[PDB]
């Protein structure tokens, strides 16, 4: 939409106050031109026809309960650009300042959030399960990210790639969690899972075992439900993930942690110059070795702390 850039203030999913951008033309509109070419925020009405209408505002504030899962994929929208612009010099997720579109309110009860190939896509959750899925700043980074990888490596939706784009959202979605600084950690979506539980989550970085998924290459799950099991087998390289950041010994192996910051580096030059559609876990390890020589030299403790990681986790 023409108008001017103006700013509102709303209240997110958790209570939360803040400050959003928008756009004023006769109404005030969640249409945030300060960064790239927009991030554009629309309501799908409870129905699953996409984008549905830009959301529309008559006083610029945003503090009715209806509004705030489009305040949150507003405003988290924009953490995750300017993640990716300060850290990785990534303008948008193609790289050449892309809108970057999203819809909430996406059908009834739904307890899901995605990248349909050209935007977000949040449902509400049935309330039980899930509450608003962009009240995760985790959740919206995660989702974000696969728009970075299918611009980038491309890697596909299936078996071994798919478990690294998996496992690549998952790191890059906590990696925005501890940029933005609000209770970080290693767990997916505990900020909208479940009102009724304390310390759950969808899955761990840390232990994925813990909800059921695999830490050990031996372990992975060779069936046909989930893809081949993209979400499952994530798990290994998400441990892999943990262990160069944090450190750590895992079935009798151990780690010198790295920290996040080279952990990020790392693997963001893994994801952009090295894999491709095909990727498997071998391949994300010799990627990753690689990544870290360029970045830190060949006898460096970081490719050391590489190669011990995916040792640990059973990937040669
Ligand atoms: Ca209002
Ligand atoms: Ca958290
Ligand atoms: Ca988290
Ligand atoms: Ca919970
Ligand atoms: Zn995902």
């Amino acid at each position: 939409i023409t108008g001017t850039s103006t700013v509102g203030v709303g209240r997110g999913v958790l209570g939360d106050q803040k400050n959003i951008n928008t756009t004023y033309s006769t109404y005030y509109y969640l249409q945030d031109n300060t960064r790239g070419d927009g991030i554009f925020t629309y309501d799908a009405k409870y129905r699953t026809t996409l984008p549905g209408s830009l959301w529309a505002d008559a006083d610029n504030q945003f503090f009715a309960s209806y509004d705030a899962p489009a305040v949150d994929a507003h405003y988290y929208a924009g953490v995750t650009y300017d993640y990716y612009k300060n850290v990785h010099n990534r303008l948008s997720y193609d790289g050449n300042n892309a809108a970057i579109r999203s819809s909430v309110h996406y059908s009834q009860g739904y307890n899901n959030a995605f990248w349909n190939g050209s935007e977000m896509v949040y449902g509400d959750g049935d309330g039980q399960t899930f509450i608003p899925l962009s009240g995760g700043i985790d959740v919206v980074a995660h989702e974000l990210t696969h728009a970075v990888t299918d611009y980038t490596a491309g890697l596909i939706y299936q078996n071994e790639s798919g478990a690294i784009n998996e496992a690549i959202s998952d790191i890059f979605g906590t990696l925005v969690e501890f940029y933005a600084n609000k209770n970080p950690d290693w767990e997916i979506g505990e900020d909208v899972y479940t009102p009724g539980i304390s310390g759950d989550s969808l899955r761990s970085m840390s232990d994925p075992a813990k909800y059921g998924d695999p830490d050990h290459y031996s372990k992975r799950y060779t069936g046909t439900q989930d893809n081949g099991g993209v979400h499952i087998n994530s798990g290994i390289i998400n441990k892999a993930a943990y262990l160069i950041s944090q450190g750590g010994t895992h079935y009798g192996v151990s780690v010198v942690g790295i920290g996040r910051d080279k952990l990020g580096k790392i693997f963001y030059r893994a994801l952009t110059q090295y894999l491709t559609p095909t990727s498997n876990f071998s391949q994300l390890r010799a990627a990753a070795v690689q990544s870290a020589t360029d970045l830190y030299g060949s006898t460096s403790q970081e490719v050391a702390s590489v190669k011990q990681a995916f040792d640990a986790v059973g990937v040669k």
